[PDB]
């Protein structure tokens, strides 16, 4: 990761602006939908939380859990910390994000800080449902200027992803204002 | 560097109790120590800075400041961020200042949790040669003994005088006003 640390603006686009900022959401939101499309009637929530961080649910298969024989860390980890920009990137230059993987009836959890985990992906506990779930707190060390989630980037974004999208539940609530919205075409 | 701080207390020491915390500078004088060893009247002094950072001075020829080859960058930065060594310094200090002196260039560069801000880069002319470190722990992962004491500093550099007989060492502190100067 220390490649996307020495020059963001590279892999994430222009950080002062607002677009790099808003990029994080979309490159999470890509994986999560990749992922929703690939199930049968799956669901996406992003969230944005009043204290301006980002989650993004998907109710699929989940992350590979299981450890990498060669680097030797959980499938999970390696598409966190190795280098669409990927997923990888978002994590690199949040300054906290949250894992939250729930597969083979166990809930697995993991938290990074810009890019380091602080414990490896740890069995939490039990579940029937699947999915991931990622939250990050976009790095201020990086993201300069426009710091805040634009709730109408996101949703504009969001409503012609759904018409790419068939048969994918796209939900976006906003924690801070109330405001929240589903975008769930059909067709096809 | 991302092993180094996934695992901090593997390459540094223990980063609670302080042992960890004064092995950042003693890694970085055994740096100093070996240039000034490949030299004679050579000088290194290690000062305690009001602001909690540690400043390592050497009078020897400088790092080589000229791209590395194969990396691409200044044979500096591949010392400071390769793979214990001064990388995992680097990596552990939110922010740490190179300084080299070297071939009638002063040469600078800044990094933040072994990040460089920008590449080396001739900053003016001087006569002098040598090396300056000068880095601030990282407070994210140096808990509980977050400050530097004097003796654990100044017991090591008098162990290490006797060791490297041709080469004065000072130890300065800031805060206080002590200081110190070992040499045989
Ligand atoms: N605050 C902060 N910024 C960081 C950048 C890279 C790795 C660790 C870091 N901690
Ligand atoms: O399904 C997910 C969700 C978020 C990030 C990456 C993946 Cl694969
Ligand atoms: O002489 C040197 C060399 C490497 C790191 C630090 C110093 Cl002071």
């Amino acid at each position: 990761l220390d490649a996307v640390r020495k020059r963001p603006g590279m892999y994430i686009g222009d950080t002062d602006d607002g677009t790099g900022l808003h990029h994080m959401v979309f490159e999470v939101v890509d994986n999560a939908i990749d992922e929703a499309l690939a199930g049968h009637c799956k669901e996406i929530i992003v969230t944005i939380h009043a204290d301006n961080s980002v989650s993004v649910q998907d109710d699929g298969r989940g992350i590979p859990t299981g450890i990498h024989p060669e680097e030797g860390v959980s499938a999970a980890e390696v598409i966190m910390t190795v280098l669409g920009v990927g997923v990888s990137v978002v994590n690199a230059l949040s300054q906290k994000l949250e894992l939250v993987i729930q597969r083979e009836g166990k809930i697995h959890r993991q938290i990074y800080e810009h890019g380091v985990p602080q414990a490896p992906l740890a069995v939490t506990g039990e579940t029937e449902k699947t999915g991931t779930m990622v939250r990050f707190w976009p790095s201020l060390e990086t993201f300069t200027n426009v710091t805040e989630f634009e709730y109408e980037i996101l949703a504009k974004r969001l409503r012609e992803l759904s018409f790419l999208n068939s048969g994918v539940s796209i939900r976006l609530r906003d924690k801070r204002d109330g405001k929240e919205d589903h975008f769930h075409y059909e067709g096809g």
